C-alpha cells in the first residue's frame, strides 16, 4: 500500500559523492574495477583552487570522487569569490569526513522538480539544515540536509531540460568508454544505531513511505513512485555471531552509508568482467554461497531461470531472491576499502514490467534463511 | 671523485611508502598501472589494528602503502602492547602528513649492516630523529631520521616476509603482474634551499656529491660508498619568465618533500608500451612527448648506442636519451601520481658502464633541458 505522501517532487537518483584523501586514485580504481567511463572534472586544471572532483558515469550511474587541496591555494577567496564548484564543500568538513570515516559516501543526491523548495518544506518538516540553496549559473540549485551520521541527502535541479557548472568534458584521450553493464543506482543502504528515530526523522521531512515486502532489523523508505529507495539498518545485539551493522558502526565512528546498489542490465556480463579484474585492481566479491545453495534453486526459481543460468549463477556466485512479484539477482562486494564498512551490491531484476517498477522482487531478505539452510546442507 | 665517506653500511634501497587516506584503493591502482604484484599485508586481518599497510613489489622494488584506522580501534592499547606492525607508525602524524601535502612518500628506507648504530652516528652526526631503533620479533631493526620536510630517511637492518607481522598474501589475491621493472634507482627531494639541504644529509650520512657533467632549478646528488643509494636533491631558481616547477611543488606540497621516485626497467620499452596500454582504465599517463624533432637529433648524438629502429621506438613512446661520458640514459616521466601536481614517477634505463652496472651510469638527464628547448624551438 502505497500513500504516495511525498512531499515534494522526486524525480531519480542523481549521483553519489565520496569524500577521499586522493580523488585520483579512488576514481581510477573504480573506474577499472567497475567499468565506468571519466566523463566530467572541476580540479586545477578547471580553474577550481578548492577541491578535486572526478566523475565517472556508467549508464544513468554517476560516482563523483572528491578531495581536498591545501587551503592555502584558496585562502585569498571568500564564498562570493569562491572557485569551488560545488558551493557545499569545506575543507574541514572534508577532512573531519576522511579521517573520522575513511573512503565514504558523503552525499545520496536525488534530482527534484525545485531544489530550493525541497529544502525549505523538509527544513520545515525536520530536517536538519546542511548547505542552503545556492543557484549555480542561473542554471542547477543545489541544497543538502542531514541524512544520517555524516551523510547528506543532497538536492539538485535544473531549470533546463554539462554534470554541473564549472565541470568541464574529460578529453577523449582521457575517456577510455569502459562498461561491464551496470545501468543505474537502484538503492542506498544506511547503518544507524537505532532504527525508529532514523525513519521517523527522515521520512519526517521527505514524505517518503515504508516499502513492504514478503543480525538486524530494517526498513525501506521510498517516494511516490519507489525509484528513489533507501533501506536502514539497525543492529540486533545479543546473538551468537557479532552483528555486522554493529561491526560497521564501531568501524565506522557510527552511522553512515552501508552499501550501493547497482543495477546491471545483464548481470552475469557485469560479474565476469569484475571478477576478472578483481586481482588485477578491480573489486573483490563475498566468498560464494555452497553448491547445496544452487541446487535447491531450481525448486526456487527454475520457474524464471534455465538450468543453464542457474548453472551460471554458481559460476558467479550470484545469489538469487524472489517476492511475490518478481525476482532478484544480487551478489556483494567485499568493501571498497581499508575499513569492513561501505561495500558494493550489484543486482539485477526480473518481473513487475509495467518500464519496470521499483523494488521488483525486493531486497534479498528471503537469502537469510536460504543461507543458513544450504550451509546446514553442505555440511551433512 | 669519490671518497667513500659513508659513516656506517649502507646496502640498497629496501622500499619506499607513501602515506594515505585509504591503503587499499592506492595500492590497487599502483598494482595495476605499473605492473607490481600485491606481495605482503598487515591489516585487521593479520591483527593489526592501528594502520593498514599493503606492500606492492616488482623485482626488488618493493612499495609499501599505509593508512591508519580509527584510532578507537586501538585506545586500549599502548607502545609495548601495540599491534601496529610498524612502531614508528603514529595516527596523528600520518593524517597530519595527509592532510598537509595528499598522497606522497613518507619514508626512504634503505637496508644497512646495522641500524641502530646508523641511527646513532647520525644523530651524533647532527641529524634530526625521527623514530628511535627498535627490534622487530629479535630479527629485524628499524630506525628512523628527518631527511627534509616530513620525508624520513629509514634505516633497516636484518640479522639474518617484509617484516615481521607482515603476512603474505594468498596467491588466489596475488595476480602475477609484471612491466619489466626491476628496481628503485634514485629518490628525488625538492626543498626551498639546496644548501642547507645537503650539508645536513651529507653531514649526518657521510654520503659524497655524485659528479655530474638557466632554467628551472639547482640540484646536486648524494651518494653512498657504491652509489647505489642516489638521493637527489632540487631547490628553485626565482625570477625567471617561466615558474619554477620545484618552486610550483613546494607550494601545492606545503613545503619540502619527496618530488618523485626514478625505477629501473630491464626493458624500457616494454615497461612503456604496457603501462601506456593502461594510463586511460586506472593507470598512469605521461608528460606530453618531445616534438619529432628530438628523436631527428638522436642520431647526432646516440645513433652510436641505439640503432635507427630503437630511436623510432623511443619516438612512439615518447622516451628521452641523455648520455655522459660513461654511459646512456632512456628516461621518461609520468603525470603526477594523484590530485596534486606534486610527486610523479619517472621509468628509466641506463645503458653501459659495466666492469655488474656501476651506479648512476649516464647521469640523471640533465643535458636533457639543453636538448629540450633546442628541439622546440626547431619544431617550430
Ligand atoms: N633535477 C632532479 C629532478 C627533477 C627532474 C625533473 C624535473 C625537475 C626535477 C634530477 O637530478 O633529476
Ligand atoms: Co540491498
Ligand atoms: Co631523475
Amino acid at each position: 500500500k502505497n500513500p504516495k505522501s511525498d512531499k515534494f517532487k522526486v524525480k531519480r537518483f542523481h549521483h553519489i559523492e565520496f569524500w577521499c584523501g586522493d580523488a585520483t586514485n579512488v576514481a581510477r580504481r573504480f573506474s577499472w574495477g567497475l567499468g565506468m567511463r571519466f566523463s566530467a572534472k572541476s580540479d586545477l586544471s578547471t580553474g577550481n583552487m578548492v577541491h578535486a572532483s572526478y566523475l565517472l558515469t556508467s549508464g544513468d550511474l554517476r560516482f563523483l570522487f572528491t578531495a581536498p587541496y591545501s587551503p592555502s591555494l584558496s585562502a585569498g577567496e571568500i564564498k562570493p569569490t569562491t572557485t569551488a564548484s560545488i558551493p557545499s564543500f569545506d575543507h574541514g568538513s572534508c577532512r573531519s569526513f576522511f579521517s573520522s570515516h575513511g573512503l565514504g559516501v558523503r552525499a545520496v543526491a536525488i534530482e527534484v522538480e525545485d531544489a530550493e523548495s525541497a529544502f525549505s518544506i523538509s527544513v520545515a518538516n525536520g530536517a536538519i539544515p546542511s548547505s542552503p540553496p545556492i543557484v549555480l549559473n542561473e542554471a542547477v540549485t543545489i541544497a543538502e540536509v542531514k541524512l544520517y551520521g555524516d551523510v547528506v541527502l543532497r538536492y539538485v535541479s535544473y531549470k533546463a531540460e554539462e554534470f554541473l557548472p564549472g565541470f568541464e568534458r574529460v578529453e577523449d584521450a582521457s575517456s577510455f568508454p569502459l562498461d561491464y553493464g551496470i545501468r543505474r543506482l537502484d538503492h542506498a543502504v544506511g547503518n544507524v544505531p537505532e532504527l525508529g528515530p532514523a525513519l521517523t526523522y527522515v521520512a519526517g521531512f521527505t514524505g517518503f513511505h515504508q516499502f513492504a515486502e514478503f543480525g538486524l532489523n530494517s526498513a525501506v523508505l521510498a517516494s511516490n513512485d519507489e525509484m528513489v529507495l533507501l533501506p536502514i539498518n539497525e543492529p540486533v545485539h545479543g546473538t551468537k555471531r557479532k552483528s555486522q551493522i554493529q561491526t560497521y558502526l564501531e568501524h565506522n565512528e557510527g552511522a553512515g552509508l552501508q552499501h550501493l546498489a547497482l543495477m546491471s542490465e545483464d548481470i552475469f556480463r557485469t560479474l565476469r568482467e569484475m571478477r576478472k579484474r578483481s586481482s588485477i585492481g578491480g573489486f573483490d566479491f563475498m566468498p560464494s554461497p555452497p553448491p547445496t545453495y544452487y541446487q535447491n534453486l531450481k525448486k526456487r526459481v527454475g520457474d524464471v531461470l534455465s538450468d543453464d543460468q542457474i548453472k551460471e549463477c554458481e559460476e558467479l556466485g550470484i545469489l538469487v531472491d524472489r517476492d511475490d512479484q518478481g525476482t532478484l539477482l544480487q551478489i556483494f562486494t567485499k568493501p571498497l576499502g581499508d575499513r569492513p564498512t561501505i561495500f558494493i551490491e550489484i543486482i539485477q531484476r526480473v518481473g513487475c514490467m509495467m518500464y519496470q517498477s521499483g523494488g521488483c522482487g525486493g531486497f534479498g531478505k528471503g537469502n537469510f534463511s536460504e543461507l543458513f539452510k544450504s550451509i546446514e546442507e553442505y555440511e551433512k
